[PDB]
């Protein structure tokens, strides 16, 4: 894959001359700060020479008593005044420089973003409507705030840190070469061995990464299928069969998880070894160059560090490039849109603006193809005139052609041939905005914007008085309902506010269009989406709106049409018949045939989580052990480094300097080996311990999830997706809080513990300073991580309003362009953006300081140590060796916990990720579907009885559905439930299923409380048939046999059921018979066919009760009669409850219940409820008239 990017020099367009200056001045700061630490190493070298030169004089030979004490020691006291003044000089310059660096870079980036957001949005509001047709709008809106957020990374402070790291790369390799070149070319011969070893593992870790996501993708697919189809899963008791499918694919990603877990800790210790190796090689060789009196001890300690800093400076500039290249890439998809210019420019000011429009309309030889499907011609040779003040209705067979006419007169596409003219004038020769200002449009579905009614109306024309609104709302027939709304004209509508009916929204849409006082009216099914009641007021308001306006109406009710002055009949893009109603009727053509048919804050305990991995404590014991050793190797190195430098700085004979130096030099590879061993074993024991824990926890969750009752899966929070996430990554992210947390804390304790102890005895005065100040500098790195994050919320929350505005505008682009308010939303966007602008321009001032005062308290405090430590050698109270054994035992050890803590997984993100897992496991349901107790008799009667049932849904607890609902179905009878639309009718089926218990009342089965019968054996004798039958991606054999689980389904037993479902004959005429894969992968089945399969699945069980809920909810007319045949077969001598919405099934039923407000208003046979002349009578009358 090769994703494009922008040329670097392009991408900084929109950068003003002041931004070109800030980036320059800020860079010069970054270069200075870069070389500023190499100087700290040069002095640190020349400081040990000053100590080494005298450290062995006052000891070895006792020449003078106090004329040697004061001589050498009053020399150091004057030498160290300068080295301390030198150190403090850096921190002063750092404090200034570091501020200018991040100040000026974040500033110049911010100034550029605010100029990008506005230009990018405007670019989107300037596109064509065929431009929106081809593109996916969803990713476009996220591209407004994600891609613009991907650029601000790679132009902000991330550059200032890069030129810093490069200024150290060259600043560091400079000092090494000019102070001694043998040592460096030794090291730079090894750094290719390490630059190679580093990149290799990232190629091998990425290998075992993508292979893992394809391992769980099998398991996580079974997960998604179940939890969408859970209603079918519980109703057929396959809660364990689905646990095994999810499990038998769950071992793949475990074994693969180990090849990542081992090879990750190999990669750690492998490169952790090559540091300890190249340390000895550079010190073994470095000691041999001071023995021959070429270098001093101060020379080596400069050069070895000033290389490794500059050499490690690359790895710190790796991501700052990658973030800059991510910014180039995201900036391409955006800058393309800004530089794209349309043919139909909704912003240009080109064409005429003719006054006194008659509105003669002429279509001439129009040919047209849409641009998403340019292979299909829509119109061929289409011709037609509208005379001033006339109404034109367009009729004809189903097609997009009629609306295409309406879309071309808006000029939202440019026809392929022919010409659309107004008063003799080509519509492509006037201006676009003037055109649409004279044109109103009432679309099929009305868009209301989330504002007040006044503002929704004012979108039509922003200079309007409340008087003028009042006239229009009247004309649209919306005034009386508005006066009855709670805040009248200020009531808030849209997606956020009070819901208006369909009829009321359209009259508002009509009022919006009326304010425009256009000369032409276009209506595209303004009455389709409305029942005959709501429609009458709307037709009256439409009919009002047409007076003296030129009108083309896409009509759905025929009676509305007969008031038109002329009818055009369309067939295949071509006007076949044209005339008044009687002419086309007389023609007995197309038109005639038509008109005579229509007549989350859980704090889990650290110990609770640890117990989850307790089954594998032997893995844990070892990992603790190696976590102590590896935590002890750091204070070892602080000695073996000190004991080396001690030789050359405290006193010794040059007869022992060989064996002491070379010994300690090879104790590094002792330490280096022990590093590699304790890591390969730490991540082999704590590694499997985690990859076990995931697999065992993903199972225990998914098991515990199917145990839950239906009220849980009804919740808004436990949607089928948020459960797959919780089951997939949150289940795995736990292991960063069981073993990996012990490995940290045992290392961290074993590191700072044993290093505090040692430094205290070798000299306690220096330590109480350092362990008092390490608290200070350690704090500072946290508050930066906090306020970098706590500030991330503020600026990025204030952007949601700015982003929500744009969301409202893109999601209804076809609407707003017809209102020509592309500019209004642009202004609304910019004004909202002025807050995160002014906040960000103070932000860089802050992070300028938090970055400045971090480095100043470190460079200053570097003097307060090597000053205090120096006075301890002046006063003959401590040696220079013991200082280095204190300094590099606290500092390099306090630096160790950070290098540990930043590697290990985010502990906070893992605990809360785990606390949710325990809750999803420890939850026990109201309805233990898994249970084993319950009566389960041999009594196959099947008398059903509801007594005074009272029930509310706990998802929607305030609503009543059933109050005192009582009703019996006697053995073998069919009962039909009828009544007004409501969940009361449907609820009876879910309570007999027992997906929920009732709050009060009782459901009995043969005289027995269902709360006392096994949940599995209640549901085992119930065959459910839902509206939309859910089929599993699987063979026909599996989908039908799924109904009777734990059962020996034979070829014989399946086929008799398919006979009685009436599908047998259909199976035998198609390929591969009963083995056919069904779903999206396989032959796609129709709507009608699927339901017939659901009946067959229920038939195999041969249950005593059949539950039919709103079945036949489809339009396949022939299929419908097939279903009813199978159903009459399926009903035979079985106890049946049918939720009937279509009336004809009910006539042959043995008993009918009419339900209203939880209460059984009436009942009887078909004939008896009719002759009562009550509620049932009212419903049935609607069908025949």
């Amino acid at each position: 894959e090769k994703k494009p990017a922008v040329s670097v020099l392009t991408m900084f367009r929109y950068a003003g001359w002041l931004d070109r200056l800030y980036m320059l001045v800020g860079t010069l700061a970054a270069i200075i700060h870069g070389v500023a630490l190499p100087l700290m190493m040069l002095i640190f070298g020349d400081m040990t020479d000053s100590f080494a030169s005298v450290g062995n004089v006052s000891k070895n030979s006792t020449n003078m008593s106090e004329a040697d004490k004061r001589a050498m020691f009053a020399k150091l006291e004057e030498e160290m005044t300068t080295y301390a003044y030198y150190y403090t000089g850096i921190g002063a310059g750092v404090l200034i420089v570091a501020y200018i660096q991040v100040s000026f870079w974040c500033l110049a980036a911010g100034r550029q973003i605010h100029k990008i957001r506005q230009k990018f949005f405007h670019a989107i509001m300037n596109q064509e409507i065929g431009w929106f047709d081809v593109h996916d709008v969803g990713e476009l809106n996220t591209r407004l705030t994600d891609d613009v957020s991907k650029i601000n990374e790679g132009i902000g402070d991330k550059i200032g840190m890069f030129f810093q790291a490069m200024a150290t790369f060259f600043g560091g390799f400079i000092i090494g070469f000019t102070r001694g070149w043998k040592l460096t070319l030794v090291i730079l011969a090894i750094s290719p061995v390490l630059g190679l070893s580093a990149g290799i593992w990232a190629k091998i870790l990425s290998s075992f990464t993508d292979k893992e996501l394809h391992a769980y993708a099998k398991a996580g697919a079974v997960a998604e299928e179940v939890l969408a189809a859970i209603r079918t899963v519980i109703a057929f008791g396959g809660q364990k069969k689905e646990l095994e499918r999810y499990n038998n694919n769950l071992e793949e990603a475990k074994r693969l998880g180990i090849k990542k877990a081992i090879t990750a800790n190999i990669s750690m210790g492998a490169a952790f070894l090559l540091i300890y190796a190249s340390y000895a090689l550079a010190f073994w060789y470095g000691t041999s160059l001071v023995i021959s009196k070429e270098y001093s001890i101060g020379q080596v300690l400069t050069v070895f560090f000033s290389v490794l800093i500059g050499a490690f400076s690359v790895g710190q500039a790796s991501p700052n490039i990658e973030a800059f290249a991510n910014a180039r890439g995201a900036a391409y998809e955006v800058f393309k849109i800004i530089d794209n210019k349309p043919s139909i420019d909704s912003f240009s000011k080109s064409g005429h603006k003719p006054d006194n429009i008659q509105g003669n309309l002429e279509f001439k030889n129009i040919h047209f193809s849409y641009p998403s499907r340019k292979e299909v011609q829509i119109l061929k040779g289409l011709n037609l005139k509208v005379k001033s003040g006339q109404t034109v209705a367009l009729v004809g067979n189903s097609g997009c052609g009629k609306s295409t006419t309406v879309q071309l007169m808006q000029r939202l596409y440019d026809p392929l041939d022919g010409m659309v003219s107004i008063d003799g004038q080509d519509i492509r020769t006037i201006n676009v905005r003037y055109l649409r200002e004279i044109i109103g449009v009432v679309s099929q579905e009305p868009v209301l914007f989330a504002t007040t009614i006044a503002e929704n109306i004012r979108y039509g024309r922003e200079d309007v008085t409340m008087d003028e609104i009042e006239k229009a709302v009247k004309e649209a027939n919306a005034y009386d309902f508005i006066m009855k709304l709670p805040h009248q004209f200020d009531t808030l509508v849209g997606e956020r506010g009070a819901q208006l009916s369909g009829g009321q929204k359209q009259r508002i849409a009509i009022a919006r269009a009326l304010v425009r006082n256009p000369k032409i009216l276009l209506l595209d099914q303004a009455t389709s989406a409305l029942d005959t009641e709501s429609e009458a007021v709307v037709q009256a308001a439409l009919d009002k709106a047409r007076e003296g306006r030129t009108t083309i109406v896409i009509a759905h009710r025929l009676s509305t049409v007969r008031n038109a002055d002329v009818i055009a009949g369309f067939d295949g893009g071509v006007i076949v018949e044209q005339g008044n109603h009687d002419e086309l009727m007389r023609e007995k053509g197309i038109y005639f045939k038509l008109v005579m048919t229509q007549t989350d804050v859980p704090p889990a305990s650290f110990w609770r989580i640890l117990k989850l991995n307790s089954t594998e404590w032997p893995y844990f014991v070892v990992g603790i052990f190696c976590a102590i050793i590896n935590g002890g190797l750091q204070p070892a190195f602080s000695v073996i480094f000190s004991k080396v430098v001690g030789v050359f700085t405290n006193g010794g004979p040059p007869e022992t300097q060989r064996q002491n130096s070379n010994l300690f030099s090879l104790l590094f590879l002792i330490l280096g080996i022990i590093s590699f061993i304790t890591f390969f074993l730490q991540g082999f024991t704590f590694g499997k311990a985690g990859e076990i824990l995931t697999k065992r926890l993903r199972y225990m969750v998914f098991k515990s999830m199917l145990r839950q009752d239906v009220s849980w899966f009804d919740d808004p929070k436990n949607t089928t997706g948020a459960l797959t996430t919780r089951l997939a990554n949150d289940a795995a992210q736990v292991k960063g809080a069981t073993g990996s947390r012990l490995a940290v804390i045992f290392q961290n304790i074993a590191n700072l513990g044993t290093g505090i102890i040692i430094s205290l005895i070798y000299g306690w005065q220096l330590t109480l300073l350092l362990l008092a100040i390490v608290p200070i500098i350690a704090i500072a790195g946290v508050v930066e991580m906090k306020m970098l994050s706590g500030q991330a919320l503020k600026d990025k929350k204030e952007l949601e309003g700015s982003g929500k505005i744009a969301t409202e505008a893109i999601e209804n682009f076809r609407t707003v362009v017809s209102l020509t308010r592309e500019q209004k939303f642009e202004t609304m966007y910019a004004q909202s953006l002025q807050i995160p602008y002014r906040n960000a321009m103070k932000k860089a001032h802050v992070f300028g300081i938090t970055f400045s005062f971090t480095q100043a308290m470190m460079y200053f405090s570097y003097a307060a140590c090597f000053r205090f430590g120096a006075y301890l050698v002046t006063q003959q109270l401590m040696t220079f060796e013991n200082v280095l054994l204190v300094f590099s035992a606290i500092v390099f050890g306090a630096m160790a916990v950070g290098q540990v803590s930043s590697f290990a997984p985010d502990y906070a993100k893992a605990t809360v990720s785990a606390s949710h897992i325990i809750r999803i496991i420890e939850k026990t349901p109201e309805i233990d579907s898994y249970s084993t107790q319950g009566l389960k008799p041999n009594m196959l009667e099947g008398n059903v009885q509801f007594s005074g049932v009272v029930f509310n849904y706990p998802t929607r607890p305030s609503i009543p559905v059933l109050q005192g609902l009582s009703l019996e179905v006697k053995k073998g009878q069919t009962l039909a439930l009828v009544g007004s639309s409501g969940c009361g009718k449907s609820t009876v089926v879910q309570l007999l299923e027992r997906f929920y218990d009732p709050m009060a009342g009782s459901v009995f089965l043969d005289g027995k409380e269902i709360k006392q019968l096994n949940v599995q054996w209640l549901r085992a004798q119930l065959g459910i048939v839902s509206q939309e039958p859910i089929l599993f991606d699987c063979s026909i054999a599996e989908n039908i046999a799924y109904g009777d689980n734990s059962r020996v389904v034979s070829y014989e037993e399946i086929v008799r059921a398919a006979k009685e479902a009436n599908i047998h004959q259909f199976i035998d005429s198609l390929p591969d018979k009963y083995n056919t894969r069904v779903g999206d992968k396989g032959t796609q089945l129709s709507g009608g066919q699927k339901q017939r399969i659901a009946i067959a699945r229920a038939l195999v069980r041969q249950p005593h009760i059949l539950l039919l809920d709103q079945a036949t909810s489809a339009l396949d007319t022939e299929s419908e009669k097939v279903v009813q045949e199978a159903l009459d077969k399926a009903r035979e001598g079985r106890t049946c409850i049918v939720i009937a919405h279509r009336l004809s099934t009910i006539q042959n039923a043995d008993l009918i219940v009419v339900i209203q407000n939880g209460k059984v208003k009436e009942h009887g046979t078909h004939q008896q409820l009719l002759a009562q002349k009550g509620i049932y009578f009212s419903m049935v009358s609607v069908q025949a008239g």
